[PDB]
DNA sequence: CCACCCCAACA
DNA sequence: CAAA
DNA sequence: CCACCCCAACA
DNA sequence: CAAA
DNA sequence: CCACCCCAACA
DNA sequence: CCACCCCAACA
């Protein structure tokens, strides 16, 4: 029974240089995991209604009231980048390869360890002895039939360790349940009251209570037991490791230069606007670099800081990423935002239960939109636009001062384009199911790859209940022995990508590691410390042009 | 755009003992889901811990 | 004996 | 159109 | 003797 | 992806 | 020994 | 079941 192992340990990254710059990247990782005993061996329908940030008047974007359901089952997510790659690899990848895809994924578990603890030592100070239970279990449920919801733990930064030589932990599986809410708007102090702040009883219509021990099979794993899945093949679209910058003013034949400089420090000049040949969609007589007809609408003006509503009511409305103009609208061009803990970054030697993030500002420049240059004219596009014939960024709307029109605008015409949300080395996600909606989003912001068909089945792990001498279920609270366990986990993630060309003349930007300054990109940041702490800093993947038009 | 049935389409002068019948028209449309949803935006992903 | 505004989803 |  | 920013729609 |  | 909320990507 | 800082002294 007990004695021999069940698995190996591969946290290697294998490269294969095929024919025609068709590389095959096979990443592995064997993380050792610790899983304790669920507090409850029940299913609970728990609700949260923070009436301490909900009973204010301005605190709307602070609504955290949701009706959740807890499962004694502990999940296992590895849908992250940091778990599959190293700082180097990525560098070699993003820095060399053009595009990239996602192939297979083969998860495996082995060398299961199960131990018990007996709080002893009353005839002294206090000591907890640890011994094994070579008869114990560890229910493993792999829900591929994707019957249950899809909870990408990477969501709430609840994944698997990034440091392959550091024991990590799982994420207790919990899923959403139908309730119903109604919350009204209100500013700072406003007068009167809010009126109603109601939850929602069972909507015996949208109710959807599941049970792992009902829908998915369980493979009671002991000690000498090995659980392993099959090779899940992916059917997703590639991802381009290249960034653009071709705006609308940088697409087509530049104006004809009738005059050229005569020596550095003397630019050229075009010819009489209203005498210049070309087309335009404006009824004036003079083509400009702004008027002139182009192929499409680079990037679109999305209302920033919306805030929509429904049955759980609020909720900010995302953005599809886009640079943060020379004005750093950073909140419009919906640049994101992350907050991770040690087990996913942080100065692995910091203090204060204070997270840490790194606002991601896309590269897909020439796409972004500056909100500090809005601008809209009227009928006869009179250039020297009067005032009553324009609407700038300062012109109030709704009678609210700091409330502009760019906050409502929405320019998503059948003449719109834009780049896909690029990956994000550490933290960042990988793949993500797809909303089972008749019609669907062009993309998900939450991940560069979206399986087109079913998706990987989630892998749920639980300790098996270890009982004592007593147990009459007609017992309010039942006694169980303190049982916990180790198992390793290994992962196969396969990708296949192409090798970039070199079409320019000018070198191009890359990722490097500088001396040790203070610059974001400086070793020390990565290599350990006297003791042995370790950071991971999200890096750029896409450093390199792509001549859009 | 003035049309005339008695110009574009054929007419089958049916009497009493006459039977008019069409062929089996096969459809090429997308299915329809007899299921309703309720997963807002606040009900998509990992609930808070 | 219904196929993409005609003969003609031709035969 | 990135595989085949 | 023009195919998806190279060789090379290869042969 | 609902047929095949 | 993971395919599209079951058996069952069936065999 | 150890070969020239990866897969792979490949099979």
């Amino acid at each position: 029974g007990v004695g021999v192992s069940t698995g190996s340990y591969d946290n290697q990254t294998h490269y294969r240089f095929l024919g025609d710059g068709w590389v095959e990247i096979t990443a592995l990782a064997t993380r050792l995991v610790h899983l304790n005993m669920p507090k409850s061996e029940n299913y609970c329908r728990i609700r949260v209604h923070n009436t301490t940030d909900t009973s204010v008047k301005g605190n709307m974007a602070k609504d955290d009231a949701h009706e959740q359901i807890w499962t004694p089952w502990s999940l296992v997510d590895a849908n992250a980048w940091g778990v599959w790659l190293q700082p180097s690899d990525w560098q070699y990848i993003c820095n060399t390869m053009s595009q990239l895809n996602l192939v297979s994924l083969d998860q495996e578990i082995f060398n299961v360890v199960l131990k018990t603890v007996t709080e002893q030592d009353s005839g002294g100070q206090a000591i907890k002895i640890y011994n094994n239970d070579l008869t114990a279990c560890m229910m493993v449920a792999v829900d591929s039939n994707n019957i249950l919801p899809y909870t990408p733990a990477a969501n709430s930064m609840e994944t698997l360790g990034f440091y392959p030589w550091k024991p990590t932990i799982a994420s207790p599986y919990r899923y959403y349940f139908c309730v119903d809410r109604d919350l009204s708007v209100t500013y700072e102090n406003q007068e009167g009251t809010i009126e109603h702040n109601v939850m929602g009883t069972p909507k015996g219509m949208n109710s959807q209570f599941f049970t792992i021990e009902n829908t998915q099979q369980i493979t009671l794993l002991r000690t000498g037991d090995e659980f392993a899945t099959g090779t899940y093949y992916f059917d997703t679209n590639p991802v381009k490791l290249t960034h653009t910058w071709q705006t609308n003013r940088q697409l087509g034949q530049p104006p004809l230069l009738s005059t050229f400089p005569e020596a550095d420090t003397d630019a050229g000049t075009l010819t009489a606007q209203g005498s210049r040949h070309g087309a335009t969609q404006m009824e004036v007589n003079w083509v400009s670099e702004a008027i002139r007809t182009r192929p499409a609408q680079v990037g679109f003006c999305q209302p920033h800081n919306d805030f929509e509503a429904s049955r759980a009511g609020p909720f900010a409305a995302p953005k599809v990423p886009a640079d943060v103009t020379q004005g750093m609208d950073r909140e419009a061009n919906g640049s994101v935002r992350y907050s991770y803990g040690k087990q996913h970054g942080e100065n692995w030697a910091a203090h204060g239960p204070a997270p840490e993030r790194y606002t991601w500002d896309e590269t897909n420049f020439g796409s972004g939109r500056d909100t500090r240059d809005g601008f809209i004219q009227s009928a006869p596009l009179v250039v020297p636009p009067p005032l009553n014939g324009i609407l700038t960024n300062a012109n109030p709307i709704g009678t609210k001062n700091d409330i502009h029109f760019s906050n409502v605008f929405n320019s998503y015409g059948p003449l719109t384009t834009f780049s896909h949300p690029s990956p994000v080395y550490p933290q960042g996600q990988i793949w993500d199911k797809e909303l089972d909606l008749e019609h669907k989003p062009r993309l998900h912001i939450t991940a560069p790859f979206v399986c087109k068909n079913n998706a990987p089945g989630q892998m749920l792990v639980r300790l098996g209940p270890n009982l004592t001498d007593q147990y009459d279920p007609n017992g309010a609270t039942l006694s169980r022995i303190v049982t916990y366990g180790t198992f390793f986990w290994k992962g196969k993630l396969t990708m296949r990508a192409k090798l970039r060309a070199n079409t320019t003349w000018n070198p191009v930007y890359q990722v490097s590691v500088e001396d040790n300054g203070n610059s974001y990109m400086s070793v020390t940041k990565w290599l350990p410390t006297a003791t042995g702490n370790m950071q991971s800093v999200p890096l750029i993947t896409r450093p390199v042009a792509r001549n859009t038009y």
